[PDB]
């Protein structure tokens, strides 16, 4: 079934993390109308993320902010979305040894993963795929 491997990052989801992206030094944001982008301003309000679990490497990314859960549509692009449904989870994956590399479940077989250009825009699911800079993801403490 498995379109991806299984290597599996450190960590827990006991407390809230900001998702720090070095292609261009960006912490993702989920912003209150629903866009999503990133920033590097660590003070922002809603960089601050809650991860949580659904089947083991599963994760929903949810604003501590705002409530809202990070999505994918069928075109590949990222929102933020008030509950979640059949396109909020990701598969939450090693990459490198380091780094922690966000796929979407729901578009697993097409290789669309979570990524921040050079720009700070967020990256479309089709313009994505493993080794890209752009889809390399730290988590770090709040």
């Amino acid at each position: 079934h498995h379109h991806h491997h299984f290597n599996l990052p450190p960590g827990n989801y006991k407390k809230p993390k900001l998702l720090y992206c070095s292609n261009g030094g960006h912490f993702l944001r989920i912003l209150p109308d629903g866009t999503v982008d990133g920033t590097r301003d660590r003070s922002d309000q809603h960089i601050q993320l809650q991860l949580s679990a659904e089947s083991v490497g599963e994760v929903y990314i949810k604003s501590t902010e705002t409530g809202q859960y990070l999505c994918m549509d069928t075109d590949g692009l990222l929102y933020g979305s008030q509950t979640p449904n059949e396109e909020c989870l990701f598969l939450e994956r090693l990459e490198e040894n380091h780094y922690n590399t966000y796929i979407s479940k729901k578009h697993a077989e097409k290789n669309w993963f979570v990524g921040l250009k050079k720009n700070g825009s967020c990256k479309r699911g089709p313009r994505t795929h493993y080794g890209q800079k752009a889809i390399l993801f730290l988590p770090l403490p709040v």
